């Protein structure tokens, strides 16, 4: 069937000129709302959630892992790395790298998380270990953002990422303390106010991770605590036909508003 919400998302997508993917899980009733839910989209920096979570899982068997220092050298700097560049020729801990990756979208920090996991495939392996058969990380920063239409590298589907984000943040994919740390990090994101958050009542609390890349790719993955009801998990992915297209965070906000109005 096509629901009223799905019809509204299709009308938003038509007006945007791009390709929109949405997955909602309402954790009160476990119901889902999908739009292009099984199509692949480039993750861009939304993949930082999986990498940080994989390091948190490693930390469950190593009490001191998150305090371990990692060297930051000049050649490690990539295109966007406001936190890491301050520690060049010095160190950051894995906790500091996780926080920088998640809350500031620092790409050097992501590369250190990927390296801790043995390369992109270590992130994919963690995804598989927690039941996500769809996610794939194939490259490091910055090339994971090429976002070429039809390219499977560094993609997932909205359905898979919503399910995984639920398991990570609200379920038992991580230990208790690690889940709480991931939630704290997401809630302190600095980059999200124009994306999903912008489409929702301001009283609701959100933790999210944005992404952006070539082809005007504009993404957000969120957990949401509405006032008065069980949490929601919402994924909004958007990508456009032109390599040089501009970001469209407003489309994500519009998708979130349609979802919220449908509840
Ligand atoms: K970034």
């Amino acid at each position: 069937q096509t629901s009223a919400v799905q019809q509204k998302l299709a009308a938003l997508e038509k007006s945007s000129g791009g390709r929109l993917g949405v997955a909602l899980i309402d954790t009160a009733d476990n119901t889902q709302v999908l739009y292009r839910g099984d199509e692949r989209f480039p993750m861009c920096s939304t993949s930082k959630v999986m990498a940080a979570a994989a390091v948190l899982k490693q930390s469950e068997t190593q009490k001191q892992l998150l305090n371990q220092p990692v060297e930051i050298k000049p050649a490690d700097l990539v295109n966007y790395n406001p936190i890491a560049e301050k520690h060049v020729n010095g160190t950051m801990t894995l906790a500091e790298l996780s926080a920088a990756a998640l809350q500031y979208s620092d790409n050097t920090a992501m590369n250190k998380l990927i390296a801790q996991l043995g390369g992109p495939g270590g992130v994919t392996a963690f995804a598989r270990a927690i039941g996500d058969e769809t996610f794939r990380l194939d490259r490091t920063e910055p090339t994971l953002n090429t976002a070429i239409p039809g390219d499977p590298r560094d993609t997932t589907t909205p359905r898979a990422m919503a399910q995984t984000l639920r398991q990570l943040t609200l379920g038992h994919a991580l230990g208790e303390t690690q889940r709480a740390q991931l939630v704290t990090w997401l809630k302190g994101n600095t980059t999200g106010a124009a994306s999903i958050r912008a489409g929702l009542p301001t009283s609701w609390t959100v933790g999210d991770k944005t992404g952006s890349g070539d082809y005007g790719t504009t993404n957000d993955i969120a957990v949401i605590w509405p006032q008065g009801r069980a949490p929601l998990v919402l994924v909004t992915y958007f990508t456009q036909p032109q390599q040089n297209a501009e970001s469209r965070r407003d489309v994500l906000a519009s998708a979130a508003r349609i979802i919220a109005e449908g509840l």
